[PDB]
């Protein structure tokens, strides 16, 4: 599908694994319930 991962906001962390599955930082963002690389 179009993201990554999940974004969940339960996980306070959310923003820097989103980035990790993207790629390092800077380079993914939660957008609703999907983390979607930049």
């Amino acid at each position: 599908g179009s993201m990554c991962m999940p974004c969940f906001t339960t996980d306070h962390q959310m923003a820097r694994r989103c980035d990790d599955c993207c790629g390092g930082r800077g380079r993914g963002r939660c957008y609703g319930p999907q983390c979607l690389c930049r």
